[PDB]
């Protein structure tokens, strides 16, 4: 295994459960199987914007499963997992901790952009 859909989902579900418990709302997190549908849907939305990161979608009649490879390298786990977490928190009006918000924004920025160091146009 490299990085399964289930592992990404569990990363988010674990953190959701912590937030949910803290808020006393005591919302039960969805199953890993249903969280995979949530991830699949988020990835589908991203295809529209900001674009394709190479996720391996279930096609045709296939149902995505926790043990399916995500198509992503392990280094993407936090970036995608934190976005899935923000999605889940938002569903139950739970505000993310400042740490979660920061981790999500920094990992997302790192996933979607790069900063290149080049000789200046004047020098080139
Ligand atoms: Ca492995
Ligand atoms: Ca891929
Ligand atoms: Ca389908
Ligand atoms: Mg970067």
């Amino acid at each position: 295994t490299v990085l399964t859909k289930g592992e990404i989902v569990l990363f988010a579900l674990r953190k959701f459960a912590i937030a949910s418990n803290a808020s006393l709302t005591d919302v039960e997190p969805q199953s890993i199987e249903d969280g995979v549908n949530d991830l699949e849907d988020m990835m589908s939305e991203w295809m529209i914007n900001p674009g394709d990161i190479g996720y391996a979608f279930a096609t045709g009649d296939e149902q995505p499963l926790p043990d399916d490879e995500s198509g992503l390298p392990r280094k993407y786990k936090h970036a995608v997992g934190y976005q899935l977490l923000l999605r889940m928190l938002s569903d139950y009006s739970l505000e993310p901790t400042p740490q979660v918000l920061s981790n999500a924004q920094r990992s997302y920025d790192a996933l979607m952009t790069d900063t290149l160091v080049v000789p200046s146009m004047r020098l080139e």
